[PDB]
Parts: structure tokens; sequence; C-alpha cells
């Protein structure tokens, strides 16, 4: 003596929310007949939820959930799931835990010193100035005395064409930012992880000076992470989360985020 089928439910928090802000939609339940509502907020965190029986006979609900992803709302009318039960919502939001490794190389002044190496011998090797002067160099280990602040491009070729690493680029002085369209990563760390398994990817910023690298993992629990710097100028990085779950790793360079980041990574269990 209940009919599920005509409870209407309608509202924005059907289909989306934020954290720490009230979503909202309202039950209607006047169509139905007899029967008890039951209803249920399933998703990363448990949500605290409020109703006001309104004038109209209707009820609004209220939910605020704590941290972002995805959620289904479950309604029920007399031990019956109402049309469009459950509900998809998706809340966005700041992950409740990140986690970031963030590797910084600082280089804040010009001194015209070649006592140093900051950079078979058919080799030739140019540098670009900031101001877009172009001088050939003198050569492993380039002698190049910098005399201008700013990101400089480094070119090194055999027979004429580029070696490993080639071209890249030499900052000296005062970072501000800049560069992160040209920085690149791969490895499977970058599209999918599993709970507890170490998940790793490479980054090339291709920046032999001065710049900032930021790697972060925000996500519904904390992570382990280790880096390493390599020979080949190349950054290694691993993670391993501790829960499964929906995480967004990020690669920054000089605070801008290189060409596919934040990027969307899928943790399943084990
Ligand atoms: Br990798």
């Amino acid at each position: 003596m209940g009919d599920a089928s005509r409870v209407r439910v309608s509202g924005q928090g059907l289909h989306e929310g934020h954290t720490f802000e009230p979503a909202e939609f309202i039950i209607d339940t006047r169509d139905a007949g007899y029967g008890g509502l039951s209803l249920s907020i399933e998703g990363p965190s448990k949500v605290d939820i409020n109703t006001e029986d309104l004038e109209d006979g209707t009820c609004r609900v209220t939910y605020c959930p704590t941290e972002p992803g995805n959620y289904i709302i479950n309604i029920k009318f007399a031990d019956q799931h109402v049309p469009g039960s459950p509900f998809s919502v998706k809340v966005t939001g700041e992950g409740r835990v990140k986690e970031s490794i963030t590797r910084r190389r600082r280089a804040p002044s010009v001194a015209n010193v070649g006592s140093h190496c900051d950079l078979i011998q058919d080799m030739t090797a140019q540098v670009t100035s900031p101001s877009g002067k172009t001088h050939e160099a003198e050569i492993y280990c380039i002698r190049f005395v910098p005399a201008e602040m700013g990101t400089h491009t480094v070119s090194v070729k055999y027979k004429g064409q580029h070696v490993p690493g080639s071209p890249f680029q030499f900052t000296v002085g005062p970072l501000g930012e800049g560069g992160a369209h040209k920085v690149r990563a791969g490895g499977p760390g970058l599209e999918r992880a599993e709970a507890g398994v170490p998940a790793e990817f490479s980054i090339w910023t291709r920046e032999a000076g001065a710049g900032g690298l930021a790697i972060a993992v925000e996500g519904p629990s904390k992570a382990e992470i280790s880096f390493e710097d390599r020979k080949d100028g190349s950054c290694g990085v691993a993670y391993v989360v501790q829960e499964p779950g929906d995480y967004e790793v990020s690669v920054k360079f000089n605070e801008e985020h290189i060409p596919d980041s934040p990027f969307v990574v899928p943790v399943a269990s084990p």
C-alpha cells in the first residue's frame, strides 16, 4: 500500500558537492502513499546528514562531506530503491592527506669563475644566454661562464646531432618561474597504483641549474615516498600509499603544473 516509484528526488546535492560545504536535496514522498524512508550516503568517509520536514509535505536533506571523491546516495521507500537511486555524487576538494617531496637547486650568484663544472671529442657545444646571445663553448664537462642571470639553453652535439640530454636549460639566479611546459614525465605510477605496492615514475626537467620540482600525492591516506636524482639528470619517484582510493599525483615545476599534472591515479587494494 505504498509505491516507491512515485517518490521524487531533486536538488544539486544529488550529483555534486564540495568539501565542508552543505549539499542539499528534497525528497518528495507525497504521491508514494504509505511507507518508510531509508537513506544512506556511502563514500570515502561517513557524512553528517540533516533532514527538515517542509511545509508542503516535503523533506529537505542536507549533508556535509569532509573528503572529496565519488559518493552514492541510497534512497529507499518501503525497503525499495526509488527511481534514480542510487545517485552518483562527485565531491571536489582537497584530499585529506597531501604528501610531497620537493627538490630545489639554488645558485644565486654569477661570478666570472670557471673553477667548476656545472655542465668522442668531435663535439660542438653552444650556449644561449637569456638575452638570446648564442656562443660556442669549450668541452661530461662544459666550460662556460654565465655573465647573465636567467634561463640559459645549452646544446651539446656530436657529428652535429644532439647527445643524450641535449638540448637542456641552465638557470642562474633568482628562480621566479617558468619551464613547466618543457618538463617530461612517465611511469605506471602516473595512471594507477596498488595499496602498499611501490609505484614508480620518472621526471625529466632538463634543468641543469636553479629550479624547483614538487611532487605531491593527495588522497585519502598517508604515502611513503622516495626520490632519486639520477646520473642522466632525470628524477625517479616512487610512492607507496596505504589505502585504496582516488588519489592525485601532481608534478609542479617552479610552481606550475607540468603538462598532464595533476594525474588522476586510482589505487586498488592488494
Ligand atoms: Br618509471
